[PDB]
């Protein structure tokens, strides 16, 4: 794993057979958005929030991992600590969520879709919300299943809120919409 | 900031500043989908492949920056390398992009949009192509910037990934299909 030593061929080796198993996942959120289709067409102005929803989910998750991570590593906590972080991060998850989705709810207002300014706005709470859980919860897992949180853990959230945060944006969406 | 010293309120007020300006720049990428918006009508198809394409992307660079941070940390390479570091992995990203793109070609063809399948896939070549690149010069520049890389690297990459990502996309949809 010296990568000065290391070919671009052997670069391709370790990293092909990791990329490849996030795509698979990857692969999930095309087809969810296809019963979403149908409502995707109705309002275009849908695509436009996805990247950023996604995006802001991302980062409020692998903040929250890397935080859990560092704490978990210089043992201010324990992996019986969880069900705390869990209460504990609800709140923080929460007003992080209600902040963030002010500042994007103005946005959609500036854009002027009124009818997406209900359906974002609710979405990124939730989106901050979950993501958030999810984060602070798979360092304890990675733990638990004896892997090095760092290496895994930050694709994980990544993809893992992605999916999850487009469940959350169409059904919202759907519901508001339908 | 101790973890488990902290309090939800407390926890709150350092997340939000890195969240807040993170969001900001995630909120360009809703305005680039509205000029290719006219590009979007025209096929819904493209909206499905967006959350994957930008997803991958992140991935790959994330990937290729903690290579080069751990490198460059543990000094296997020195700031002086960087020449030789991006002619090798351009090398790494081409073939990276060829084969993750074959992957997911096959997947817009089991979901079976065929028009979208050249777009789909020279775009995803591209994605993963600069996102290597992109990936391995970051902690060159912020080390030569005099900042850690390892912390910013991160958030930075998935914002700018998804940035370029939806450009490079979205310019190779308006392209091939007018
Ligand atoms: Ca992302
Ligand atoms: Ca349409």
């Amino acid at each position: 794993l010296v990568y000065s030593e290391a070919g671009p061929v052997a670069l391709w080796l370790a990293r092909v057979r990791w990329l490849v198993i996030l795509i698979l996942t990857g692969m999930v959120t095309s087809s969810i958005l296809q019963g979403f289709e149908s409502v995707l067409e109705a309002v275009t102005a849908l695509a436009f929030y996805v990247p950023v929803l996604l995006g802001t989910g991302g980062n409020t998750g692998n903040q929250s991992a890397t935080l859990i991570i560092r704490a978990l590593a210089t043992r201010d906590l324990d992996l019986r600590d969880w069900r705390r972080v869990f209460l504990k991060e609800m709140g923080v998850g929460l007003l992080l969520g209600l902040t963030l989705s002010f500042l994007l709810v103005g946005k959609v207002y500036w854009d002027g879709h009124p009818l997406l300014l209900p359906v974002v706005g609710v979405s990124l709470v939730l989106i901050v919300f979950f993501a958030n859980l999810v984060g602070a919860m798979l360092p304890f897992l990675l733990r638990r299943l004896g892997v090095d949180p760092a290496l895994v853990s930050n694709p994980l959230v990544a993809t893992l809120s992605d999916v999850t945060g487009l469940l959350i944006y169409l059904s919202v969406a759907r519901l508001l919409l339908e």
